C-alpha cells in the first residue's frame, strides 16, 4: 500500500545550527553567511505579551551564541523580518545546498527535519492542512526545525521554520520570509485554529492508489461533476477539487474518471460498513497525487 | 504520535549503484567493501538459480560500482550467504563509525529506500513476527539499507533489501548474508506466516493514549502476563515481553500493565465506532522507546 515517507535529510542536516540568546536555545538554518531562526529567541522570560519592536531595539549582539557541531560562528549583525531573525555570521556554510525559498499552500506535502539544540533527531513527511497547521511530532525546543522539499534536479526548497505549538497540539511555522502560515501570533496567547477540511485532491489520489492495488469494492458506478461535488464539499467539510486535468496520469492508467471517484467520496463519507481501503477504515487525505505517482511508478 | 526516521545523511554517503551485466541494484560501501544482494549475479532466466555455479563463473570485469556517478575499481568478490562482499580499490572516506546488528521481530529500524544507487526516501519500520517488513519499495530497491543510530552516533547496519513476496511483503538479509525468516533469494512462490500484533507496542500505544487524556476504553480488570500470553497465542497477538520497562508510564498514569493487558482483550475485536488517538483499531506501530522519546525526549 501507501507509506508516508520523507525525502533524504543529508543535505539539510548540514545546515542546522544551535542558536542561543541569553538563556533561550532553539535551532537555526545556516545558508551562505545567514542563519535564519524564529524571532521569539529574543523574547524576555516573562509571561506577558511580547513587544518585539522593543525586544529588537534593545537586543545585544554579544548575547547571541551560534554554533554548528560545537564550533562557534561569529555573529556580525541581525535583522528582523516578520517572525524570523536573519543573523549574519562571519563564516559561510561550505555545505550550503543548491536551494530556493518556497511558500507552501494548503495541501502541499513537505518534509520536516526535527531538531533539538542544533542537532537533527528525526525526519518525517507532513501535509500543510487547510487551517495552515501541521501535525508534527515535536517536543519543547523544536523551534527553528526546517521543513523542505527536494526537487528532481536536486534543488532544496526551504519552506517551513517551526515556530509554536497551539493548545490543540497542532504545530505552526513560518516561511523563510518570516510570514507565519495562517498568520498565528508568536505570542503566549490562546489561539484556536479553524477546523480542518478533508483535502479532496488527496482523497482522489488515495482512491486511485486503491484502484491500482486491486481494491475496488467501493467504486461508484455513476459520476458527479466538479460543480456538483464542490457544492457538496462545502456543505460536508471537504475542499473543492482542483481540476480533472491534474489527474490525467492516474485516470489514464486506471480508466476511471475523477467524476467517478467524486461520486464514490459522497458514498464513502457516510462510512465504509466495516470494510477497509488499503488498511484505512475511513477516507484518507494523507497522500498527494505526486506521492502516489512516485510511490507506484518512481516518476 | 508520528512514525519518523532517524536522519539519513551518514548512510546516504555509503549508498552505491552496483551493476553486473545488465542487472542493477544498490550496495552499501563501508571501508573498502561494498555489500549487496548476491542475486545481482543471477542469470536472466526463469529457472531456479544455482548460486554456486553463478559464483564460480562470475568474472570481475562484469561488475560496475559507482558512488554518485563516480566509478570504483573492483578488486575481488566473495559470497557470504545471500550477499556479496565486493572489494573496491579505495576506502569510503565517509564511512561512519558503525557495527552490524541482526534484528529480532519487534525491533524498529530505519529504511533508506534507494534506486540505482540514489536514495529517494527514508522511513521507520518494524520487523514483524513473520520476519517481513511493510515497505514502500518498487522494482530496483534491492540493496536498500536498514539502520539504527545509537545515542553515541554509532550506526547499526541491520537490513539489506532482498525480495518482494507475492503478498507485497518485503524480505531482507542482514550484512552477514542471513535472510530474515530464512526466505530464499529465488523466483519461487514463498508465502510468509500470519503476522501477529506486537503486544509490547500495543501496550505502549495505550499508555500514549492515557497520557493524551484518551481513556474511555480503560479496563479496571487485570490480566497477568501468563494469562495474557495464553490468550494472545489464540488471538493473533505476541506474548508481552515484560512489565517492568513500562514502570515510568505506569507511575505517571496510575495504570498497571495488567490493566492494559485486560484492555487489549476488551478492544481486540474493535472499538465500536470510537477511536483511540484517531485509530479505529489497536495500533502496534510504535515501540515503548518511541513513545517515551516522542513525548518526553528521553
Ligand atoms: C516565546 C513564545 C513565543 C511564547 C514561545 C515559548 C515556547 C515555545 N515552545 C518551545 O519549545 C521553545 C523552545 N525554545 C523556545 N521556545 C513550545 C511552545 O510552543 N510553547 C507554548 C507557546 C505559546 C503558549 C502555548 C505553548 C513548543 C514548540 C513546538 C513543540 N512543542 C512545544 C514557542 C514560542
Ligand atoms: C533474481 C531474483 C532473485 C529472482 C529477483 C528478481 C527481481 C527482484 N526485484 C527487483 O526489483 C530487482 C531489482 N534488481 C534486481 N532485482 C523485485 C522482486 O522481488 N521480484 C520478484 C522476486 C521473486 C519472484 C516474484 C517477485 C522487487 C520489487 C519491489 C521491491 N523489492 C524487490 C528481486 C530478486
Amino acid at each position: 500500500g501507501l507509506k508516508k515517507m520523507a525525502q533524504p535529510s543529508g543535505c539539510v542536516e548540514r545546515c542546522v545550527v544551535r542558536v542561543c540568546y541569553g538563556s533561550t536555545v532553539l535551532n537555526g538554518v545556516w545558508l551562505g553567511d545567514t542563519v535564519t531562526c524564529p524571532r521569539h529567541v529574543i523574547a524576555p522570560s516573562t509571561t506577558v505579551l511580547i513587544d518585539y519592536d522593543h525586544a529588537y531595539s534593545t537586543m545585544r549582539l554579544h548575547n547571541f551564541s551560534v554554533s554548528h557541531n560545537g564550533v562557534f560562528l561569529g555573529v556580525v549583525g541581525v535583522t528582523m523580518h516578520g517572525s524570523v531573525l536573519r543573523i549574519k555570521v562571519s563564516q559561510s556554510n561550505v555545505h550550503t545546498p543548491k536551494h530556493v525559498f518556497k511558500t507552501l499552500k494548503p495541501g502541499d506535502s513537505f518534509n520536516i527535519l526535527a531538531c533539538y539544540e542544533g542537532i537533527a533527531s528525526g525526519v518525517f513527511g507532513v501535509n500543510l492542512r487547510t487551517n495552515f497547521t501541521i501535525k508534527g511530532s515535536f517536543i519543547n525546543g523544536a523551534c527553528g526545525s526546517p521543513g523542505y522539499n527536494v526537487r528532481n534536479d536536486g534543488t532544496v526548497e526551504f519552506c517551513y521554520l517551526h515556530q509554536i505549538e497551539l493548545g490543540s497540539g497542532a504545530h505552526v511555522g513560518s516561511d523563510f520570509t518570516g510570514s507565519v502560515y495562517g498568520n498565528f501570533d508568536d505570542q503566549p496567547s490562546l489561539q484556536v485554529e479553524s477546523a480542518n477540511l478533508m483535502l479532496s485532491d488527496n482523497v482522489v489520489a488515495f482512491l486511485y492508489a486503491a484502484l491500482l492495488n486491486g481494491c475496488r469494492w467501493w467504486l461508484c458506478s455513476t459520476r458527479v461533476n466538479v460543480d456538483g461535488f464542490n457544492e457538496w464539499a462545502m456543505a460536508n467539510g471537504y475542499t473543492s477539487v482542483s481540476s480533472v486535468e491534474c489527474y490525467s496520469i492516474l485516470a489514464a492508467k486506471t480508466g476511471v474518471s475523477v467524476e467517478q471517484l467524486l461520486a464514490s467520496i459522497q458514498h464513502l463519507h457516510e462510512g465504509f460498513g466495516g470494510k477497509n481501503i488499503l488498511g484505512y477504515s475511513s477516507l484518507c487525505d494523507e497522500f498527494t497525487l505526486a506521492e502516489v505517482v512516485k510511490q507506484m511508478y518512481g516518476v
